[PDB]
C-alpha cells in the first residue's frame, strides 16, 4: 500500500441556519485561550449533551469504515448525524478548516481532511469529530480498522486505546495533570512505540481549545493540579516509527516522515469530586 497523497475536497456542506455557529465561524482565528479551566455546573450539564452527540456521530461514521469508502463519505455521515441532532460540527470553519471532522488514515498523525481518498483493505483510519450545542463543545476520536488489518496495526490500535483508557483512569482531583502523559508514555514505550509530543489534549468548554494543554508524554515540569469541574481531552497519538513529520500544502494534514502508521483515541473528560467521568459516551 503506497503513501497517501491528497484527494479532491467535495463542496462545503451546509448546516441548518437555525443551528448556532461558534463565534469563530468565517473568521481567520478563534476567540479562545483564556477561558476558565473549571467549568460551571451549567456548562458541565450542557457538555454531557454535547459529548453524547459527538460520541454518536463518531460511532455512526465508524460504522461506515470499510474498504471501498471515501473519507469524504465518513464526513458526510458524521456531519449529518451532528446536524440531525441540532449540533454544529465544531471543526467546520474552525481556523478555515473545510470539513466537519478529521479523517487520518495510516501514516497521517492527525488533521487529515475528508476527501476523495478511497480506503483499502488493511488500512486504519482515525475519525475525530466535535459537536457544538448549547454554547459548548464535546470532542472525541477513535481509530477504526478497514477489512483485514496486519497484526502489527491491530496491536498498535488496541494499545493506543488502552493507553488512553489507562490515562483516563488516573484522572482525579488533587492528582498532578502530568500523571496522564507519564502513564501514556510508559505504556507506549513498553511496546517500543513513540508518543507524539507536538500535539496535545486541551481544555474544552464554551471554547474548543481553551488554553489548558494536556501532554501525552512524561513532563513532570508541569505543575497544574487537577480540580473538580475541570474539563479537558486526552487524545494521544502513538507512532510505530519516528516522531519526525511533514505538513501537506493544505496546511492541515500531518504525515509521518518515514510513512510508518500511527494511531489515536480521544475522550472529553470531567474531573469529578472524587475521580473522572467520560462525557463522550453514547
Ligand atoms: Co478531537
Ligand atoms: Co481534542
Ligand atoms: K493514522
Amino acid at each position: 500500500r503506497t503513501a497517501l497523497s491528497p484527494g479532491v475536497l467535495s463542496p462545503t456542506r451546509p448546516v441548518p441556519n437555525w443551528i448556532a455557529r461558534p463565534e469563530y465561524v468565517g473568521k481567520p482565528a478563534a476567540q479562545e485561550g483564556s477561558e476558565p479551566w473549571v467549568q460551571t455546573p451549567e456548562v458541565i450539564e450542557k457538555m454531557r449533551v454535547a459529548g453524547r452527540i459527538a460520541a454518536g456521530a463518531l460511532a455512526e461514521a465508524g460504522k461506515a469504515v470499510a474498504p471501498g469508502v471515501t473519507t469524504d463519505e465518513l464526513d458526510r455521515i458524521a456531519h449529518e448525524y451532528l446536524v440531525d441532532n441540532g449540533a454544529y460540527p465544531s471543526t467546520l470553519g474552525y481556523k478555515g478548516f473545510p470539513k466537519s471532522c478529521c479523517t487520518s488514515l495510516n501514516e497521517v498523525i492527525c488533521h487529515g481532511i475528508p476527501d476523495s481518498t478511497v480506503i483499502t483493505d488493511g488500512d486504519i483510519v482515525n475519525i475525530d469529530v466535535t459537536a457544538y450545542i448549547g454554547g459548548v463543545h464535546g470532542d472525541t476520536n477513535a481509530t477504526f480498522p478497514a477489512g483485514d488489518v496486519a497484526d502489527e496495526h491491530r496491536l498498535l490500535v488496541d494499545r493506543t486505546r488502552e493507553a488512553t483508557m489507562r490515562a483516563i483512569n488516573t484522572v482525579k482531583p488533587g492528582r498532578a495533570l502530568s500523571v496522564i502523559g507519564r502513564v501514556i508514555e510508559s505504556y507506549a514505550n513498553r511496546f517500543g512505540y513513540n508518543v507524539v509530543r507536538d500535539f496535545t489534549g486541551h481544555g474544552i468548554g464554551t471554547t474548543f481549545h481553551n488554553g489548558l494543554v494536556v501532554l501525552h508524554y512524561d513532563q513532570p515540569a508541569v505543575e497544574t493540579i487537577m480540580q473538580p469541574g475541570m474539563t479537558f481531552t486526552i487524545e494521544p497519538m502513538i507512532n510505530l516509527g519516528a516522531l519526525d513529520y511533514e505538513i501537506w500544502d493544505d496546511g492541515w494534514t500531518v504525515v509521518t516522515k518515514d510513512r510508518k502508521w500511527t494511531a489515536q483515541f480521544e475522550h472529553t473528560l470531567l474531573v469529578t469530586d472524587t475521580g473522572v467521568e467520560i462525557l463522550t459516551c453514547l
